[PDB]
């Protein structure tokens, strides 16, 4: 079996037209002392990540601002500051409510 | 890494399943499906939103607004949903695959097929 | 293929305040004359077992009343009350909104 903690966030960006975009982020990892890791720790991560691009315009930041390069990003930008014992399961990102872009590991 | 874009609509049908020999009351429901295709990420992307979009929604249009068991000789939502399914993998371009297919009858119960 | 049913359900208890969740449960099975799983059958299956959990003390059942270890109970219960040609896939709990716990099997 495979346990997975899932936090939800989002923010406004513009690519121009200005998106809300939703974004999902699932880590993986084993129930130790009935904890995977916190929704907080994750969640600090996950947000110090989102400001970054918060009220922004994408078409600044990266070369071709597409819902998949963005997703990308944020998956290697987590990536990096996850603790030791765990791993980026899953990335999706919204481009408004109707569409969105899956990444999986 | 797999990486997927997804596409999500809805639609309205009104239905009775079969219970027995005989079937319940006839009810309408607002659909929602949610459309996974898997592929490659190239110049940036694996499939344009609205070229998927458009392509699913030709589909639910045959569905929106009609009576199922008029369409469907078992209007399940195993079968509605494998019916679309079929009808979206013979339209996809050769450079993707259908990974799922998500179909909810309201908001409470749905069917996840996935390939 | 692999085709799962999906019901979604909900029930609030307090643990240590209190907290509404949001529960996802995903059968796999084949489809024989049209379903997987008859959906109020496994609607009923699961909030039998959520019952005992609504507005309950949570402290009471669990020593440590985690999202994971309350999503790993259900879990278990349900596995315990399925019919035979079924499989339990995934459990899926929301405690609030943005933060969820996902069991796969
Ligand atoms: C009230 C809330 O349930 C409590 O603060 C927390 C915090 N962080 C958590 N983190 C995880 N992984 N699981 C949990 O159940 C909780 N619960
Ligand atoms: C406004 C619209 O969202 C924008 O032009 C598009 C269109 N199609 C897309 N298709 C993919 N695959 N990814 C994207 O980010 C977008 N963005
Ligand atoms: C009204 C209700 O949705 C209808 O009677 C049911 C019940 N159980 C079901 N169970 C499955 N597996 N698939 C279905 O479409 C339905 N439909």
């Amino acid at each position: 079996m495979k346990s997975r903690i899932i936090v939800r966030t989002s923010f406004d960006a513009a690519h121009v037209h200005g998106h809300t975009f939703f974004l999902e982020v699932a880590i993986e990892g084993e129930i130790k002392n009935g904890y995977v890791m916190d929704f907080l720790e994750l969640r600090k991560i996950v947000e110090e990540i989102t400001k970054e691009l918060d009220h922004r315009n994408l078409n600044n930041i990266f070369e071709n601002p597409t819902t998949e390069n963005i997703a990308l990003w944020i998956g290697e930008r987590i990536r990096d500051k996850l603790p030791p014992y765990v791993k980026l399961k899953r990335v999706v990102l919204w481009e408004g409510k109707d569409n969105g872009v899956e990444l999986e590991w």
